[PDB]
């Protein structure tokens, strides 16, 4: 049985966290797959490197250790939704983040609690590539359990996230997140009038999720 431990993010975790995020998102993320070609592994590391110091400083994120191997198998990256660093994104990932803001912005700024230390933004989550289904689902359960604990211990009002894969969307549902938006990603229009995810099937959703703690 997989034995796990959540450890706050430290500065030295940078490459391990990058490895896990890159392996979790590159060629696997449901949104970026429609922006091919030209989405590179470094587009993810470039973002993480730019925010890494603030990400550790804010003390809201953590890594998950397999305590039997003492290696990192997962990570949950969190910010105060109203106190996030500003990243100038150069890659096609800017479209992903502008879409996510399209999903989150209206709801966050008009329906969720105002002020700092209210909205724990679970903005990135990843698990190690070598995890089998039983290790991955359990790491996902464990990080969900720990994100809630961080939210309560840090006195946030709730956990805010946009889930873009069927598994994370279904996980959020059985964890009793409320759906605040279920957007059909192939209907999103870019600033140039194109639908960057237009080739996606109608069934691919972006779901904004929110759970009061
Ligand atoms: N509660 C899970 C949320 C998560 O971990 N990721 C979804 C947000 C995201 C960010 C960048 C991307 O490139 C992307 O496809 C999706
Ligand atoms: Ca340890």
């Amino acid at each position: 049985m997989l034995k796990m431990e959540a450890v706050p993010l430290r500065l030295e975790h940078r490459q391990e966290v990058i490895d896990i995020i890159v392996a979790s998102f590159y060629n696997k993320a449901d949104l970026e797959q429609w922006l091919k070609p030209g989405v590179l592994r470094t587009d993810y590391s470039d973002i993480l490197n730019d925010i890494w110091n603030v990400l550790v400083e804010r003390d809201l994120s953590f890594v998950v250790y397999d305590t039997n191997t003492d290696r990192i198998i997962g990570t949950a990256l969190n910010f105060d939704a109203r106190n996030e660093p500003e990243v100038d994104i150069k890659s096609k990932l800017l479209i992903v983040f502008e879409f996510l803001e399209f999903c989150e912005g209206p709801i966050r700024d008009n329906y969720l609690p105002k002020g700092l230390n209210q909205i724990l933004h679970s903005f990135m989550m990843g698990t190690a590539e070598k995890l089998n289904p039983r290790e991955n689902i359990a790491c996902m359960h464990f990080m969900e359990h720990e994100v809630l604990r961080v939210a309560r211990e840090k006195q946030f009002a709730g956990i805010f996230t946009t889930n873009t894969s069927p598994l994370t969307q279904q996980l959020a549902d059985v964890y009793h997140y409320k759906t605040l938006l279920n957007f059909q990603v192939n209907e999103y229009v870019h600033s140039d009038g194109s639908r960057p995810f237009g080739d996606a099937p109608d069934e691919q959703r972006a779901i904004v999720h929110w759970k009061e703690v």
